């Protein structure tokens, strides 16, 4: 008899966090994920929706039990006093507490993404570059903002300020550091210098006025928080989509694992690089392979075939959209053709 794969065991591990136990709960767990939620309305549908959300947390709780991650619920009415003491303000959101750090979760509510997120939370906020493999891994990061600094040692005042700033964006924005002058020469970094890499960009921008305090780094990252080309990721999809440019998003569908999707993606990078100075411009790359449960909805709402690359303009108010025509029997449009089509659409 072969041993079974792991399965959900039906044992309840999600804690009802209330005024009587919330102090004891925070002492038991190093990392604690709390769902701050309104009580479900009396209709059956609202109870089923909450029933689903709680079981998703139960699954994540079973997977992360051995690593010491706790899961809890905070009722916005029954536990209003707990919400005030913990700083839980945005209802129906999940808050992650890692010691004396509070991390808000801005992603899809599924066991997959929540578990991957919390595993990232558990890691140290700064990743150290020592060997060639670590340096090569840093250079190959392109689908997200990244920062790298060169400091004298882990005990440098300027590294500790860099580490304090990394905790503010943990674990969404990767922070990298080196204390090796050879690695710093390969990255063209002076001592206490921090290079900021916009997503999908080759040239970094140096944070000015080095050495940088924690506040200088935090102010710089927030000011450059929106890259010209951004990828929609499950762990941060709601944050990205709410940062629209005056009510619209330019949306591009491209399956990276597909040869046409890959070619179209390389064109999108060229478009973004050629317009990287434009502050208002926001292009969102969606890989439909990352969101299989939304593909039927997207194909119906936008009247497009996601088996092929697509690009359009979406109105965030009503989901009204317009999508560029592309005939697959010929070459995909060049960056010049894409820029031309976007100009005419946006001119209206
Ligand atoms: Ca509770
Ligand atoms: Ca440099
Ligand atoms: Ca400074
Ligand atoms: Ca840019």
């Amino acid at each position: 008899e072969g041993l079974d794969f792991p399965e959900y065991d039906g044992v309840d591990r999600v804690i009802n966090v209330n005024a009587k136990n919330y102090k004891n709960v925070f002492k038991k767990y190093e990392v604690l994920a709390l769902l701050y939620h309104e009580p479900p309305e009396d209709d059956k549908a609202s109870q089923r929706q909450f029933e689903m959300e709680e079981l998703i947390l139960e699954l994540a709780a079973q997977v992360l039990e051995d690593k010491g991650v706790g899961f809890g619920l905070v009722d916005s009415e029954k536990d209003a006093a707990v919400a005030k003491k913990l700083g839980l303000t945005e209802v129906d959101s999940m808050y992650v507490f890692k010691g004396d750090e509070v991390i808000e979760y801005d992603g899809e509510f599924s066991a997959d993404t929540i578990v991957e997120f919390l595993l990232d939370v558990l890691e140290d906020p700064v990743e150290l570059i020592e060997g060639e493999r670590e340096l090569q891994a840093f250079e190959n990061i392109e689908d997200e903002i990244k920062l790298i600094g060169y400091f004298k040692s882990k005990d440098s005042e300027h590294y500790k300020a860099f580490e304090d700033a990394a905790e503010e964006f943990h674990p969404y924005i990767p922070f990298f550091a080196t204390f090796d002058s050879k690695v710093a020469k390969k990255l063209t970094l002076k001592l206490n210098e921090i290079d900021f890499y916009e997503a999908f960009m080759e040239e970094p921008v140096t944070i000015p006025d080095k050495p940088n305090s924690e506040e200088e780094i935090v102010n710089f990252v927030e000011e450059h928080r929106r890259s010209t080309l951004r990828k929609l990721k499950p762990e941060s999809m709601y944050e990205t989509w709410e940062d629209d440019m005056d009510g619209i998003h330019i949306v591009a569908f491209a399956e990276e694992a597909d040869p046409d999707g890959f070619e179209f993606l390389e064109t999108l990078k060229a478009v973004a690089q050629d317009n990287t100075e434009n502050p208002d411009l926001s292009i969102i790359w969606i890989d439909p392979d990352d969101f299989p449960l939304l593909v039927p909805y997207w194909e119906k709402t936008f009247d497009i075939d996601l088996s092929a690359p697509q690009i359009g303009v979406v109105n965030v108010t009503d989901a009204d959209s317009v999508w560029m025509e592309m005939d697959d029997e010929e070459d995909l449009p060049s960056a010049e053709e894409l820029e031309d089509w976007l100009e005419d659409v946006l001119e209206g």
